[PDB]
C-alpha cells in the first residue's frame, strides 16, 4: 500500500485525521454539553480504536515527510513508547465506553487527548 | 466533527483514501500473486468494513465541495442506490473473508471494485 515513501505520509496523515475527528466529536459529551448516549459513544469509541491502529504502520523504515519528526525513527525506542502510551490509553477508552461508565469514559479521554499532545511535542514538526 | 463543508471534504477524503488504500492492497493476493492468509485477509476486510461506512454521512446537506458532483445532492435516491450497491458489496466481501472462501472473496472483490468505479462515473468529477 505503500509503493512511495509520499505514499505512507498519504495515509498516515489520513488516518491521524480520521483519528482527529472520532475523538474530537466526542469533546462536548465529555464536558456535559451534550447528553451521554452510551450506546452510541461505544459504537464511535470502536471506529476510533480501529483507526487509532493505523497510522504507525506508515511511519516504516524510509518514510521519513510529513511533519514527521527525523527523530521518531533515530529514536525508534522512545518513540514506540510515545506511541504504547497513546495505544494504551485507547483500551482504557474502549473499555470505559463498553462498560457504559461516564466517568471512566472522561478520565480516560482526558489521558488519551494528552497522549497525542505528548508525542506531538516530541515527533511532529511545529 | 464538521463545523464548515471544507472539514465533511477532508474528512470523506481521508476516509476514501484509507479505503482505497486497505481494498487496494489485496490486489495481488485475489490475482494469486502473494498467498492467501486466510486470517490477515478477514482482520484487513474488518478494517475495510469500518471504514467503507464512514464516508457517506460527510456528503450531507451543505456539503457540496471537493471532486463530488451535484447530483449527489439533487439525485439523492441515485446516490443512495451506488452507494447501497457498494455497502451491500461489502457484506460479501466481509462474509467472504470471514468464511476463509477465497473463490467467494475474489468475486466479491471485482463486485466492490466494480460498485466504486459505478458511483466515480456517475458522481465524481473526472
Ligand atoms: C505519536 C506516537 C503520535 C500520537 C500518539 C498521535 N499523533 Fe498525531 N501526529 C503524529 C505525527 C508524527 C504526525 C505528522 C504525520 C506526518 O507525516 O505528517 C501527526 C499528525 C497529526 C494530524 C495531522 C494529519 C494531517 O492531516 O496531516 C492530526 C489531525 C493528528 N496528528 C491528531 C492526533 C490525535 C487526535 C491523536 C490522539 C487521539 C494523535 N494525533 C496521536 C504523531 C502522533
Ligand atoms: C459513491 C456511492 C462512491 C462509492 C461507492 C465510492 N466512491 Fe470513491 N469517491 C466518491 C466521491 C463523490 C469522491 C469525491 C469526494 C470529494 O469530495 O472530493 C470520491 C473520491 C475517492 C478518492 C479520492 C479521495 C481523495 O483523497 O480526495 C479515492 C481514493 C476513492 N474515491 C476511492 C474509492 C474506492 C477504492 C471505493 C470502493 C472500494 C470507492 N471510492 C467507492 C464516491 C464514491
Amino acid at each position: 500500500q505503500f509503493a512511495k515513501p509520499e505514499d505512507a505520509v498519504k495515509y498516515r496523515q489520513s488516518a491521524l485525521t480520521l483519528m482527529a475527528s472520532h475523538f474530537g466529536r466526542m469533546t462536548p459529551v465529555v464536558k456535559g454539553q451534550a447528553p451521554y448516549d452510551a450506546a452510541q459513544i461505544k459504537a464511535n469509541v470502536e471506529v476510533l480504536k480501529t483507526l487509532s491502529a493505523l497510522p504507525w504502520a506508515a511511519f516504516g523504515p524510509g518514510t521519513e515527510g510529513g511533519d514527521a519528526r527525523p527523530e521518531i525513527w533515530s529514536d525508534a525506542a522512545s518513540f514506540k513508547q510515545k506511541q504504547q502510551a497513546f495505544q494504551d490509553n485507547i483500551v482504557k477508552l474502549s473499555a470505559a465506553a463498553d462498560a457504559g461508565d461516564l466517568d471512566k469514559l472522561r478520565a480516560a479521554f482526558g489521558d488519551v487527548g494528552a497522549s497525542c499532545k505528548a508525542c506531538h511535542d516530541a515527533y511532529r514538526k511545529k
